[PDB]
């Protein structure tokens, strides 16, 4: 599924990404633009045999299983597919966890190299959240 802006703004706020962990809305929404361009279904293979999955684009080595990922962690305890789901809720939960875990949102390369700094209040606008 591709979500619009606002839908996705939507869905997120729904569940509880607005300022988690001190990262505000359009924090988020403009990282799934930069990640996935709002396509639940993105998929981007990496060189070290790991693969990023969904609108985040969780990475397959240490967040979710996809059984062909060497050394691969499931802290997520997931399967990858479950993060190429119309729902995004596996995603969020995960992503819940990644932001935590000693990087903030730096954990998302697009987000820093295309969000971190900048107004991202923007990615909120016309919303009627």
């Amino acid at each position: 599924k591709v979500f619009g802006r606002c839908e996705l703004a939507a869905a997120m706020k729904r569940h509880g990404l607005d300022n988690y962990r001190g990262y505000s809305l359009g924090n988020w929404v403009c990282a799934a633009k930069f990640e996935s361009n709002f396509n639940t279904q993105a998929t981007n293979r990496n060189t070290d045999g790991s693969t990023d999955y969904g609108i985040l684009q969780i990475n397959s080595r240490w967040w979710c299983n996809d059984g062909r990922t060497p050394g691969s962690r499931n802290l997520c305890n997931i399967p990858c597919s479950a993060l190429l789901s119309s729902d995004i809720t596996a995603s969020v939960n995960c992503a819940k966890k990644i932001v935590s875990d000693g990087n903030g949102m730096n954990a998302w390369v697009a987000w820093r190299n295309r969000c971190k700094g900048t107004d991202v209040q923007a990615w909120i606008r016309g919303c009627r959240l």
